[PDB]
């Protein structure tokens, strides 16, 4: 599914992402916009042969199992395909472990390069939260 900005904003907050580990909701929404264009079905292959999955482009090298990333970890204990669902629960729960893993939201390259330092509140503006 392709989310609306405010719609995703609401599901994200419902799922406890607002101020999770100090990151206001607009950070999460901004990362999703640039990672996936709010498309839960986004996949992208990395040069190392791992694949990024879903709304938050979660990487198969560390976080989910896709059976074709030799010698990878599945730290979120999920099939990568679960990160492609119209329900973002899987993506959120896994995102929760990623942002706790020590580098915070910097784990998301598009967040670091496109959201970090910008007015991310602009991403939840006008939304009925």
């Amino acid at each position: 599914k392709v989310f609306g900005r405010c719609e995703l904003a609401a599901a994200m907050k419902r799922h406890g992402l607002d101020n999770y580990r100090g990151y206001s909701l607009g950070n999460w929404v901004c990362a999703a916009k640039f990672e996936s264009n709010f498309n839960t079905q986004a996949t992208n292959r990395n040069t190392d042969g791992s694949t990024d999955y879903g709304i938050l482009q979660i990487n198969s090298r560390w976080w989910c199992n896709d059976g074709r990333t030799p010698g990878s970890r599945n730290l979120c204990n999920i099939p990568c395909s679960a990160l492609l669902s119209s329900d973002i629960t899987a993506s959120v729960n896994c995102a929760k472990k990623i942002v706790s893993d020590g580098n915070g939201m910097n784990a998301w390259v598009a967040w670091r390069n496109r959201c970090k330092g910008t007015d991310v509140q602009a991403w939840i503006r006008g939304c009925r939260l």
